[PDB]
Parts: C-alpha cells; sequence; structure tokens
C-alpha cells in the first residue's frame, strides 16, 4: 500500500499555519503534487508569498485567507470560504501553533488559556466546520502534534497540555468514526525536533539533541495522512516511535471495546446528531 | 518506602472540591476520621452543609465550606484564599470536581468542549497556581483526580478525555520541574476506573457493561497514594491494568531525555515567581 | 489615593501602538471602564478589530487612525484629528515601539536613526501637538518604557539609547512642568519582561525568565498615569524597583533646585 | 594603576569640538605628551590656531579637518581622513556638542531633533567609522558626557536627552565589547559645570554652581581614558560622583548577565557580523 503523489493532484487541501515552518513546505509539497490548496496563518504577506511560490511549483490553484486562530469566528467562517473556493475539501491539514518558548512555568495562567485556545480549541473548531464536506469527499484530518503531546518535557507545560489535549480528543472522535462507520480519516502526526527557524531559536543552547529536516518532515505527514494512518512518527529515529507508541494503550482500547452494549449503543438516537 | 498511616493526616490543612457528594464526599468524611482540618467545596450550599457536619461528628479538627462555580476563575482563586485563611495554611490540596456530559457520540457540541476545558482543567491550574505559595512553605501536596479516560480513549466522551488527557500534560511538566528545582511540593496524579457514584452509574447506564468500584476505598486510595506522594495512582479494580495503562516506554523516554538538557544554562539562569 | 476605574469613564484618551500587545490591553481595559479611545498603529485591519472589541466591551466611543510614527507629519496631524473625534484629550499613552531581535550592535548606525525616531522623536512630537489639549484638561501623559531604559543590557544598544532618551527628556519637562505649576502629568512606566507575542519571540531561547502578564501590566499603567504617579514600576519583582530608581539621582534633583537663581528665570518665558 | 603622560606620547588620538573650550585644552595636553592629532569642529580658523600651537607645544603631528557634525557624511568621511594623516588611530575622543541656551521646553521640536543629530548621531557614526582602526590597535573612545547626562535639570530637555541616550548607547556597547573580548575600551566622562567661555555665559545668572577648571578636566578626561577605565567624573566634589554613579544599577547590570544563554547567544550564529 505505498504512496503515490498522484494521490494528491486534483485534491482539495486546507494547511493552516502555513506561511512559515513545516506548514510553508507542506504547501509547497502538495503544489508540486498538483493539488488544489488554500494556506492561512496571520501575515498576508507571507501568506502571499506562498500563494505565489506554489502557483509557481504547479498547484492546481491556490489561495490564502490571513486570520488569527484565537478567533473561534474566524476559524469557522474560515472553512466556509476556503471550500467555496475549492469547491469542497479533501484534506484538512492542521499545523498552526501559537507562539511559545522554554520556561519554568510560574504561574502564566494566560499562557495556560492562550495555549490552550490556540493550539487545541481551534483544531476542533476547524474540524467541526470542515466535517460535512470531508464526510462527502470521505476525506482526511491531519492533526499535527508532538513528541511533547506523548511525554512530558520540562519547561514547556502550557504546550505539552494543549498537545495531550488533541491526542485525547481526535483519538476518542477516531474511535467513534471507525465505530459508526463514519470514513473520514484522522491522523495524528507525531514530531520530533525539526529545523524551523522557530523551533531552532526557542531551544538552540538549552536542548542539545538533533532536529530532523522540515522538508521531508512535511512530506511524510502529507504521505501518513494520505494512506489514512491513525498516526505518524517523525522524531528522527526509527526506534522511539515504539517508546512513545503506547503499545499498553492500544491493547486495552481493543479490549475495551468489548466492554460496550453496542447492540444498545449504535441504535440509540439520543447518541446521535449530526453537525 | 514505607507505609501508610492515618496520623500522617491528623492535623493536616486539606481543601476538598467537588465535595457535596460522590468520591469527593467520601474524601471528605475519611479526612475527618483522620482528625485533619478540611474545607469542602462544591455549588450546592445545603449539600456542604450536610458535608461539613457530618465531618465534625466524624471528628474533623474544623470543618468548613465555600459554595461556588468552578467555571468561575475569580471564585477558584478567591476561595484559595479564603481556605488558607480559614485554616491558617494549607498541607494538601485536593483537586475533584468534575463537569460530566451524558454519554454520547461527539457531532459538534463545542460549547460541551469549551465548558469541560474550564471546568475540568482550567480551574484545577488556576486553583493549584493560588495554593502554590502555602503548599511550597508547608512543602505539601496536591491530589489530581483524573480517569482511565485520561490515560487511553473511550467512545462516547471525547469533551471529557481532552480535559482529563490535558491535566496529564500539565501537571506531569510541572512535577518534572519541581523534581528538577527541588521544590517540595508532591503531585499526585490519580488514575481511576469505574467508581460507584450515583452519577457515574447513572451515566453509563445500558451503554458500558464493565465493572465498578467501591467509592468509600478510592477516596481511601487517594488519600493514601497523596500523603505518600505518589507520582501516580491507579484505582482501576484490577491489579494488572495498571500496567497496560502506566506506559513503560514513556517512564524511559522522560528519564532519558533529561539528560538532553543543558542545565548548566537553565538552573544556573534560574535567578527569578507566584 | 486608592484607583477607581470611575476615574476614566468619559475620559478622552489615546493609546498609540495599539494593534497588539501591552497597548491593545490597555485599550481593552478603557473601554470596561467607559472612557473614550483613538487607537493607533500601522495595521489597518488589527486597529479594526481593536475598535470593533472596544465597543462591545463598553467604551464611551471608539475610534482608530492608522499610520506610521516614523512619519512625524502624521504623528502631529493624528493628534488633532483624535483631538476632533473625542471633542479633546485628558490622557496621552505613549506605547509604540520599534523592536528589534536581539543582537550584538556591528554598525547598523540606520537601525540606530529608525530607532531613535520611532520610539524617542514621535513621543516627542505627539507630546508637543497634544499639549494644548492636555493643559486644558490638566490631563496627563503615560511614557511607556523598560527596564533598558535604567540600565543597560547586551544586545539591543538601539532600543536602549531611545529609552533612556526618553527618560533624560521628560524627566526634564516633568521638572519644568513642577517649576511652572503646569497641571500637567507625566508618568514613566518601567517594564520589565512582559509576555507579549513579539517579546517572547525576540528573547525565546536567549533569556529563559519569567515574563510578567500584559493584560495587569496594561491595567498598572492605566492606574499609575491616572494616579499622576512620577514613574510606575512593573517588572515582575517588588525588590527590583529600588535598584532601578536611583535614590541619588532623585536626592541629587532636589537639591540642585536650590541651585537656580528662580528670580532671573521664572519672571521670564508656547506651543 | 597609575597615569603617565608617556602613555600616550607617539599615540593616535583624534578629538572633535577641539576649537575652544575643553576639547582645545585636550588637544594642548595631548601635544605636551607629544601624540598625534587630529582636530575638528567647523571653524577653520579657529583650528588652525590650535594646530599651530600644538606643534609648538610638541604634538608628534598635528592636522585639522574643518566640518560639521550634523552631516552625517562628513563625520564618516572625516574618521578615514583622520586614519589617512596619522596611519591609524589609538584614541577617539568625542567631545563636540550643538550650542544650547537655558530655556523652558515650549515645544521645540526641530531644537530636540538638531541636538539629537549632533549630540548622539554623530557620535555613533564616528565610532562606527573609527571601530576597525580602533580594534586593530586595541585603542580606546572617550564619550564627553555630563551630570545632566545622569540625572536631569530645568531648562536642557534638549540636551539632556541627548546625553542620556549616549548613556543607553555607549554602555550597552561596552558591556557587549566585553562579552565579545573585544579589546577597545569606551569612557564615559561625566563633568560637572566646567569654566569654558560657553558655558559661563550659558548660565551666568541662572545655575549659581561653582564651575571647575577647563584645563584640569581635560587632562582628567584623558587619564580616564588612558587608563580604560569605564567612567570617569570630574564634577567639583569628590562625594557627588557616588550619588550620581548609581549603585543599585551597576549592581543589576552585574546580576541580569547570568540570565543570558550564551551558548544561544555567543552560538546563535547570526548574533554577530562587522564593521
Ligand atoms: N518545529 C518543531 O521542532 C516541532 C516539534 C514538534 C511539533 N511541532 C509542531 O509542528 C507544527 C508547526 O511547527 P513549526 O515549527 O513549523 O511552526 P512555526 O514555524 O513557528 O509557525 C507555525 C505557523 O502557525 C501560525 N500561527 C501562529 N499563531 C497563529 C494564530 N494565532 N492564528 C493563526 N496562525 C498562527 C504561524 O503563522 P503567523 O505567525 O503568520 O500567524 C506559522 O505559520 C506545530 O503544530 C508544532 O507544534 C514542531
Ligand atoms: N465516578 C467514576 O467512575 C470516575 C471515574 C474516573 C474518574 N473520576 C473522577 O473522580 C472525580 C469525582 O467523580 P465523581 O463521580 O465523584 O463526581 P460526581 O459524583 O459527579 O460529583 C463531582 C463533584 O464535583 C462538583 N462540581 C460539578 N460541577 C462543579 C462546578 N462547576 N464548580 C464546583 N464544583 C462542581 C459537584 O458538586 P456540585 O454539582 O454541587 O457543584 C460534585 O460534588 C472526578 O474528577 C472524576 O473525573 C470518577
Ligand atoms: N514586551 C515587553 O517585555 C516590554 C518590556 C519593556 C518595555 N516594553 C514596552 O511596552 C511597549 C509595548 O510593547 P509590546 O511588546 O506590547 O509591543 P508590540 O507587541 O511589539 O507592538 C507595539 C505596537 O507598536 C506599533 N508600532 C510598531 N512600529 C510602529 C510605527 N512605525 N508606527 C506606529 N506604530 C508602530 C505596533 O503596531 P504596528 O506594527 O501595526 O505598526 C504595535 O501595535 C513598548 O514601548 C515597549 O518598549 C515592553
Ligand atoms: N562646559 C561645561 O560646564 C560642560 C558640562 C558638562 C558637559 N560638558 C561637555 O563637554 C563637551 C565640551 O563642552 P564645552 O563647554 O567645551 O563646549 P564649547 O566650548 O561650547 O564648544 C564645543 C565644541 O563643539 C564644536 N561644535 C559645535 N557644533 C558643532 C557641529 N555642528 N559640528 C562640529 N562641531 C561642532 C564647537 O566648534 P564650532 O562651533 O566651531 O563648530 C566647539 O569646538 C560637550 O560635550 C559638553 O556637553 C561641558
Amino acid at each position: 500500500e505505498k504512496f503515490r503523489p498522484e494521490m494528491l493532484q486534483g485534491k482539495k487541501v486546507i494547511v493552516t499555519g502555513a506561511s512559515k515552518g513545516i506548514g510553508r513546505e507542506i504547501a509547497y509539497h502538495l503544489a508540486k503534487m498538483g493539488a488544489h490548496v488554500v494556506v492561512t496563518a496571520r501575515s498576508k504577506e507571507a501568506l502571499q508569498k506562498v500563494v505565489a511560490r506554489c502557483l509557481e511549483l504547479g498547484a492546481a490553484s491556490a489561495h490564502y485567507i490571513a486570520g488569527s486562530m484565537e478567533d473561534m469566528t474566524f476559524a469557522e467562517e474560515f472553512v466556509a470560504e476556503a471550500g467555496n473556493l475549492m469547491g469542497g475539501l479533501d484534506m484538512l491539514i492542521l499545523n498552526h501553533v501559537l507562539y511559545n518558548r522554554l520556561t519554568f512555568f510560574h504561574g502564566e495562567i494566560d499562557n495556560v488559556r492562550k495555549s490552550m485556545e490556540v493550539n487545541f480549541h481551534s483544531f476542533v473548531v476547524l474540524s467541526v466546520a470542515a466535517m460535512p464536506m470531508l464526510m462527502q469527499s470521505q476525506g482526511s484530518i491531519a492533526v499535527v502534534s508532538s513528541v511533547a503531546g506523548k511525554i512530558t518535557y520540562p519547561l514547556i507545560a502550557p504546550y505539552s497540555a494543549s498537545k495531550f489535549a488533541l491526542d485525547g480528543f481526535f483519538s476518542t472522535l477516531r474511535s467513534e468514526f471507525l465505530v459508526n462507520k463514519v470514513n473520514v480519516s484522522i491522523t495524528l502526526c507525531i514530531l520530533g525536533l525539526i529545523d524551523t527557524e522557530t523551533a531552532i531559536k526557542a531551544t538552540s543552547g538549552i536542548y542539545l539533541g538533533p532536529a530532523s529536516p522540515k522538508e521531508e518532515c512535511a512530506l511524510e505527514i502529507i504521505k501518513g495522512t494520505a494512506l489514512r494512518q491513525d498516526e505518524m512518527y517523525y522524531v528522527g529515529s526509527r526506534w522511539v516511535p515504539y517508546l512513545l507508541g503506547n503499545p499498553g494503550r492500544k491493547i486495552m482500547e481493543e479490549l475495551s471495546a468489548a466492554e460496550y452494549n453496542w447492540d444498545n449503543v449504535l441504535s440509540n438516537e439520543k447518541l446521535y446528531g449530526r453537525w
């Protein structure tokens, strides 16, 4: 079941946080594959450059919409406008993340709140807004997370909380989609240190581990999502993913599914509605 | 290392949130039997009053209640101060309250996700920040009450699970920092299986066939594990399940990645609090 | 002597650099207190969002004027238009700034010039333009500065020069206003690391110390100015302000005032 | 480390604002010590007289270049021509200042701009232009400032702003030079009322303070700079310097140096470059 760049030709993709870093590279790859893209971020000028580059690169079409993901109204309206621009949606790539730095936690409650809004709540709002289109196209969602969304590291409590939250929410959603045979795939991407300008500045002489290249990172995210994988690990080691992937949890989730009165659940109107 | 004794809590100054019913109420009762000072909180005044009265009969050193919603961050903050005044300090902060939502498939209830994150997560953080000075002075402890659904995922409770995962991310990171900085406030994450509280029994009814553990013993185990300053406390109705939940891989990784830090540029830059 | 939010209800306030960071939060607080506000910065769309929010927050009125403070003609014209919009001016909050990712100095004269224009000269131009209105209302000026405006830090020479300049100028002006019994207060605000997106990005990986919250910072600036304080320290420590506040200088300034021949002076020499 | 006039024999020194007052006296002292000097100011005839006196006094060599420090192109070109004249540069004495008049501030924006250009920006331009030569010779810079550059006085806002600015800039530069082990010394000279014709006229019936002699002032500037001191106080009291010198600031600056990630900084890669 091998990946081929043709899996994305003509596809309608949204990439958030695409004015720089991994997101920008994700846009570029998609353009090379002849996909339709709508990129978003806060910076208009940066987004404009990305759109121009994507067109040169061979994108089927490329547009940008500028706004902050701290604003939930924008997140919601963005998905509608984007769907109009492309006439639908095959893939939703959730990549953006709030500015953060490395510091011991001292009581930055506002930082905790803002991180949860931008890194987490907006991912949920965007997904909800996109779900009708995704269900129609039987499309996919990439949820971009971090090694710090699977284990804990000093110096990034607010960030880690929001990335853990993503795992809890979207992993639960995936399980439901499976039980209800909804054919929208949800891929959780777990990234190690990636050599984006932002990550390198935040960590240079503090965290000493090696960084992985952003170009290959972005491609691996695209592949894993296209192939509809549950999780995609890009952490700079072929072994580390298994220490992160928690065999115990996968076993437990598989076994606990048998504890449900499915006879009832799948035939209970009150547990269902729609979007 | 050592064995728990009820005397570890005699005279101690403890806060129990979500203590008008269920596990929290039982936690209050145990603490009273051990002769601790308690301040219980929840939204229901009358229910809290009953709990305080019982705690006193039970042998609490002192018992008071403060009523309010944990969806209000100003209250959470002010509550900890008033509670500290009532007892003249704080040894143990037991974070127990929660917002439940009907077992139901998710389909766009964003407001439920937001409210769950406020009540189950953000307030836990606000309370902890407000209590930290007192806890540092007493070298006290925090119990963070969570769930099996905070370690693995279950259909039908996405909003709840997100908030409980968040707790693990945040408080586990905080603990690691406290260790690196030799701050002697312990943080105990409690992972509970199905417990036979009225609320949990009604909610899973005819949906989840799994077993329930007794609330009285659950509450005691939370108190013990926190008193003994354990990192985590599993009460899940099986002696084996905790190891399938406890993720040996993660513990190894966290231990090893600590060596990747330039601690001389981190700890030596530590010349600054709450 | 205690601050009350009512001190700002109906007041006519200008906030510069108010499209994000501390300035935006200053606008929001003022709106909650029912003040009239005119916000300014370069970004039109950002300013529009701020104005809309302020109105929802309970501002008596809110308008925006977009332009660069590197242009002195704009700075001057902005104050007039703003005064027209509100029919006067009670408080001028000078907050805007040019930041430079931290770097050792190595000959960037143009950076030194542009920093002095934006962080310093425009503060002066704006104050001069606003002075008639402020004298009429016996209003106040908040001059937003920095710990780097009181002591020196590696890596920010251009910024520090301009912030020191502000202290020199506005502190001298305050002393003159006192000698001449002009009742316009001048409050110099000295800020430590504040958790704005811009400050966090600029020092990330370089400084790992605690930043202070921007919401409380903005409120403290408003309070200190409303109470007409000479200086307002918000630096993340209750002790540090006294190591920055230079008791020696305050003593010297108090004593040297007696060295002046107030006869040949006060007898002699507007905007 | 006692000063000796021989520390300046054969040295290559620039003195700005040297057609009268303190600067002229600085030139004279340097000549007596057998240094090479290049003097500058706007007045040709006055500079010519100074050069002649310097030669008569025993200067190794003496030249003058006339021009205004309001013109940044001149400031830059002056340092090059001066370096050519002497074949290098050991000491840069920044002394010039715009004429100012004691008066309450009444919205004289043009005065503020011109004072900042002449008293501050030109000091920076000159320093930048001279830095290569100074680094080669491991030389020194004297930044001539004022008590009004450390505390504030009614009636001189424009002047004080520019002198404060000097402290901010050159004190920051010094700290950087120390961190990077660049061996060019920067001496900030803090002067009280000095009996130059200009200062006496300006303050005649206003400041009733006691003036210090200009000849000794100029010598103290030379000594302090030769001995590579951080600051040099000549204020007419042995006690006043400590009320101006701000112990609190020195402590803070010493302590805050420990808050930096030098391994990031010293190795942020691109925090350097050159002149
Ligand atoms: N880099 C790593 O080592 C690493 C490691 C683990 C996980 N990750 C994950 O990878 C993803 C991308 O990381 P990165 O290093 O590529 O990020 P980045 O370079 O720092 O930029 C992320 C993008 O998010 C956007 N963004 C920030 N705030 C926003 C807001 N409020 N509203 C809308 N967009 C906003 C930014 O655009 P604007 O500023 O213009 O708004 C930017 O385009 C993140 O989810 C991160 O957690 C990265
Ligand atoms: N029961 C289980 O099977 C189980 C399993 C895993 C984890 N847990 C954890 O155990 C803890 C207690 O569970 P439980 O079953 O004992 O809970 P419960 O019986 O449903 O009641 C929890 C308490 O929280 C309080 N509360 C709810 N909303 C509040 C608000 N907005 N502000 C302040 N207090 C509020 C309630 O008081 P008021 O309504 O009067 O405000 C109540 O006293 C929770 O953290 C839960 O996540 C339980
Ligand atoms: N943040 C800190 O840790 C800290 C510490 C000490 C002092 N301070 C002081 O606090 C004040 C605000 O800092 P901040 O971090 O909130 O700033 P910020 O987030 O970086 O933004 C400052 C504001 O100034 C505006 N601005 C920039 N260039 C301008 C120009 N040429 N003309 C007009 N407006 C311009 C910006 O709007 P546009 O870009 O849209 O023009 C922005 O709204 C500054 O005076 C700063 O020196 C902050
Ligand atoms: N005198 C005091 O009581 C006192 C107190 C504190 C600090 N200081 C500092 O001591 C230094 C010298 O003071 P001073 O009293 O000796 O000064 P001064 O007698 O008034 O003359 C200063 C020199 O600067 C030159 N100058 C003025 N404008 C210039 C321009 N646009 N371009 C180039 N050169 C210019 C003048 O020459 P031209 O006019 O021919 O150009 C003159 O040679 C100044 O930095 C001053 O701030 C003096």
